[PDB]
């Protein structure tokens, strides 16, 4: 069906002027932008985001890091956006990702691997609920009949 | 200096998959993205945003059109952003636009000229106050010393 | 040797403004363009082409779809054009296509997977005779001694 | 209204690998393709096309040049295609063309200025019926209401 | 004719990842690359490069700057390289350069306008003798007959 | 850590105008340019670079080749630059090359596979020593904290 995924451009990806590039890959892919906002993640909120790892050792670092620079919060839609978004993004380790993927092309180190994507439809539904409580933008592309069906 | 300009991708700009292409253009330039959000414009809001034309005949169409689809409302900061911002977008009429400018390269008609840019710093602040009453994200690019001074 | 493959940009490819992107992919690879035409396919022809499976169920669909809009018929020459072209196009299912392939980067569904490419040297030769019974355009790229040997 | 213009990628444009670049420029602008074909030109035809200059010293030169290699004949349609097609192509002399224009960024001499478009609507119609006596392929872009009205 | 012009990507040009971008502009143009090196400028040399201004108040700043980071020194050949280089590059002040030029799309301030280009055939000759005393690379482009004659 | 790799644009890469495109990839990836020089190779020199293949029958054609056109020799730095360098370049035989790799995208035959890159780090050192005996350019990107750590 029309599932959605949460895609986030991290601090490093912003400092290195990669926003347009990332958004262009998803645009030409046929997926639909449903939500986008550029903003400074706050501590409390960041802990909320990395809550499923509050137990873990690297949690504090995660929180601290994402607070260091504004990020771009997105939500895209279409057949297999969660899984394809992951595929498009590439391996966690840049030197492991496949050429053609975002991380294989723009990243060098795991800790600065430019982007983030929901690893599942449910985690996506949860992430979307946390970042876009206000809801998303409604619209339908006039090219829909040529992308689907 | 720290001059800011309100740049917005009109609805037709979003339908034709030009979001990332436009954003890359202001990034590669060296301007800083200070605010961004993907939304659906409300009729009362559109009216205000076009207040300085309420008197003109084409007002209705202008508002009905601004609401026909979601847009990308942004704020870019940088030395002369308003002026060059307007220079980059190109003349109102596409066919009169200088080759190399956005409108000349991606548009055909005036009522569908992909994007809008503040035309004075005063109107800039007037628009920023309207679209971003909540304020702008703050950050400091590491390329700043190589872009300024 | 100098095989030729029949590459056709499907109706959706034309609507999604991907004609240039696609052709720039084959030109840059070093392949030679031998034939190219923008045309509206007629049913009898649509049927001959897909006749390889006029028996099957979905046959009707394929015929009706390739006539719903204009296409871009092309012929490309070079070493391993047939095989490499399919490699460049990517697997039938976009969601299975590898990053870097056309389908992986521009498509979402199989019904709208943007492009067709000969699947074997024989089929390639037969399609070239079907779509270009008038012959190809003979020319000698000055870049030959630099892409061959 | 939606006039049309004859756009041709000269022999040099084909050799240099610019068929893709050029097409994409026009697709991106928002013009619609109505007819395109890769082909060799016979002397007879080349003479009809430049008949208007038969009484000029440089006439032989022109005829002898369009026959040296295949070209790419195209008919593009859009508001003001002819005049903006001219502005897009750039001045006759590459060194006098405006940046952004096709000749300013891709050519060096007048004899090898890569592309050529109709200079007037009357001259366009004429070149269109001469190169495409067999007619043009009709189709309506689903993106029409976002490019016009 | 076989004119040459010294083209330099200044320190800020390297720090901003523009090397490939700039080069592609001269490559796609049809111009021939005759020399290129990535180097750190030693003070004594900078003083020699800026000698003709050795009596101006901003001389020390001009020297200090060019020493603060590596640069890419190049030599390009082609009809009207000097002046056309000046055109491609753009007006001294980025905010005054024509859209389509390097400074118009990549720079914000004059003191960091990303690149330098000889201003006259005689100056280019000096500049070349100063940075490339060791001579230039020799080659003939196969596409020569398609960009010249 | 901060390993280096010798990356060379072969003679056919220059003739084909891929210098800018290729360099832009490494810059966009986040690797650091440490050395670069457009140059003509001397026979006795080529013989030593291909020393490890002097026993083989194709050594002669191997040397006569890089000696027939100027090349661009470079040293790049970054974590895993050798491994990623090879991955980005792609299998030595273009038709086995993974989509998204420089060779899978720009090459056709082995003898004209566009680019060369260290296959191990100790060979990188062999090459850096041979081609860059005078040393490399030193500098520190301002985006360092956003690429590593």
């Amino acid at each position: 069906r029309m599932e959605q995924s949460f895609i986030m451009i991290k601090p490093d990806g912003v400092q290195r002027g990669l926003i347009g590039d990332i958004i262009s890959r998803f645009e030409k892919k046929g997926f639909y932008l449903r939500g986008m906002k550029f903003m400074n993640v706050e501590r409390s909120f960041a802990q909320q985001h990395y809550a499923d790892l509050s137990d873990k050792p690297f949690f504090p670092g995660l929180v601290e890091y994402i607070i260091s620079g504004p990020v771009v919060a997105m939500v895209w839609e279409g057949k297999d956006v969660v899984a394809t978004g992951r595929r498009i993004i590439g391996a966690t380790r840049p030197w492991e990702a496949a050429p053609g993927t975002i991380r294989a092309d723009y990243a060098v180190e795991v800790g600065r691997n430019v982007i983030h994507g929901s690893d599942s439809v449910d985690n996506g539904k949860k992430e979307i609920a946390l970042w876009f409580p206000e809801g998303l933008a409604e619209w339908r592309s006039n090219l829909h009949p040529w992308i689907y069906e």
